[PDB]
This record gives structure tokens, sequence and C-alpha cells, in this order.
């Protein structure tokens, strides 16, 4: 670290004001280092239920911050940049959900966490990339509506054998659109490397990988796989996380992939957030009341 002033002041204010700092795995290394907890969306959702502080500084994108607020309606949740969002999530609308419910009335609506809070009020259950398979398996229906990510939906259909109707038309994460050629090239360069990719990746990339999982799942792979070299097909922030957790291994990006929205949070605007205790996540009471149900069901159907 080479920003000792910013770091020391962030720590001072966090302590003075009674904040816990939660971060997603795609946040810059300097922010992961000052965070009290870093993880994927499922790990963040569980932490949001368990934590005991009354004030939360959240470092990620808006849908995630809103989930934390939904689970903690009487706590203060702040974010440094209110424009930090997921472009994929924003393409699915209430109107598309109602259209598909009318077409396939027997199918439960399973929404990825990457979805607007208004859309969550219209979901039967929420999932993350780590538990989507388990959640869909547990439901009675042989058919489900799934969105907004077509790739994760298709992965779920493969693993569960259920019919998955994806919405909207070609909803997808641009960050995870790697080329399968990139895997061919690393197999030639590193013949006993293992390739780990996200389920948001396209089918040809998933199929050529050794492992497919959420970032939380990726972090567990070196606990069971002794490979000297791992090649990682996700957003670049996870490669730092992995290097720090397993300094004895080599982690190589499959390609450079950056989520510009995840990178909106900086040391500078994080300090400003603590100085001013802004920007608070504010949601209407009715949204909190209606969206909590599919979120709590995710955990209820896990175990
Ligand atoms: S990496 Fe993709 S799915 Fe994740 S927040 Fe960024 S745009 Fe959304
Ligand atoms: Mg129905």
């Amino acid at each position: 670290h080479h920003h000792h002033h910013m770091v020391d002041e962030i720590l001072k204010l966090k302590k003075e004001k009674g904040y816990i700092i939660l971060a997603h795995n795609y946040q810059i290394p300097e922010l992961q280092d000052i965070a009290d907890f870093v993880g994927d969306s499922l790990q963040l959702a569980r932490k949001a239920m368990e934590l005991s502080e009354k004030k939360i500084l959240f470092l990620g994108v808006d849908f995630m911050a809103e989930l934390v607020k939904i689970l903690n309606p009487d706590k203060k949740v702040i974010v440094p940049d209110r424009s930090a969002t997921c472009p994929m999530a924003n393409r699915l609308t209430p109107e598309i959900i109602r259209e598909y419910r009318e077409k396939f009335p027997d199918a439960p609506v399973v929404l990825y966490v990457n979805s607007t809070s208004e859309c969550k009020t219209l979901a039967d259950v929420i999932c993350t990339s780590a538990n989507a398979v388990e959640v869909v398996k547990k439901l009675d229906s042989s058919v489900v509506i799934f969105g907004p990510d077509r790739n994760l939906g298709e992965y779920v259909a493969e693993k569960t054998g259920k019919k998955v109707i994806t919405i909207p038309e070609n909803g997808h994460c641009p960050v995870h659109q790697f080329n399968a050629e990139s895997i061919d090239a690393v197999r030639k360069k590193y013949p006993d490397a293992k390739v780990i990719v996200h389920p948001e990746c396209p089918k040809p990339v998933r199929d050529k990988a050794d492992y497919v999982g959420s970032t939380g799942q990726m972090e567990k792979i070196p606990e069971r796989d002794p490979s000297r070299i791992f090649v990682i097909g996700t957003e670049i922030g996870m490669i730092h996380k992995l290097k720090k957790k397993f300094p004895d291994r080599e982690f190589v990006p499959l390609e450079m992939a950056v989520c510009v929205n995840m990178k909106k949070n900086t040391l500078e605007n994080t300090l400003h957030a603590l100085q001013t205790e802004s920007f608070e996540v504010i949601l209407p009471k009715e949204v909190i009341e209606k969206a909590k149900k599919p979120i709590l069901r995710m955990f209820e159907l896990m175990g």
C-alpha cells in the first residue's frame, strides 16, 4: 500500500462513527484491504443478516446495497457512488415479468440478485450464482422463468435438467463475454494449469473450463485442488483476492475484464462517504415489505 493517509483516515472514521465496511470481490485491492468483510453476493447477503453494527458502508453496486438495506430496514446503509449499478440488471422490467407469467403461469419466477428492487417485489425467489442450481432443484415445478442472465439460466437448465425460460431477450454480462480461444491458448502455454470460470460466461467458455462457479466458490477451489497455476475467467478484482489468499499459487487472468461500475468506488470517495455519512440507501416501505419475501425464501430453501 502507498496511500497511507487515506487508509489511516478511513480506519479512524469507521471506528469513530461505528461503521462496518462490506465489500464485493470485484472492488479494487485498496478497498478490499480496508473492508471488514469481502465476499460474493451470497456471502454478503448472509453477513448482512448476521452483523451487529447499526451502520453499514457498502462497497459494490446498487442492487447489492439495496438487498443489504431490505434485510436491515432500521439500519443505515451508505454507498460512496450512487450511480454504481449493473447494466444487465437494468434491462429486465416489471412488464416483461408479467408478460412471461401470463404465458407460462405454472412457472415460478426466479430472479438473480442482479435485478432491480422493484423487480424483486415481483419474484417468487431470489438466487445468486452460488446457489441458483440448488434453489431451482428445490422448487416443485419442472419449469422456471429465470432472469436477467441468459448464461446463468442456461447453466442452471444443464445442471438441473429443468426447463428454464430466460428473460429478457439475451440478457447477459458484458464483462464475462470471454472468447473460448483464450482457453485454447492457455492450454498450449500452461499444460497443467486449471481453468476456473464464472457461470455468466458463454457456453463454449464454460464447457472448456475445469471448474465453473461464483467468485465465492472459486476461492474454495485451491483448498481441494493442488494446481500450481490457475487461470481465472472473471472480473479482474477477483485475481487480487485469490493471490492474497493463496500466495503460494500463480493466478493468471483468462483475459483482462473490468466492470466499470465496480471500479466507481475509490479511496477518495470512500473517505468522503465516511466524512459525510452519505449516500444513504432509502427505499419505500412497500418495496422493503414485498421484496424481503423472495430474499428470505432463498435462505429457507437452502437449508
Ligand atoms: S461484472 Fe457484470 S453482472 Fe457483475 S455487476 Fe458488473 S456488469 Fe453486472
Ligand atoms: Mg404462477
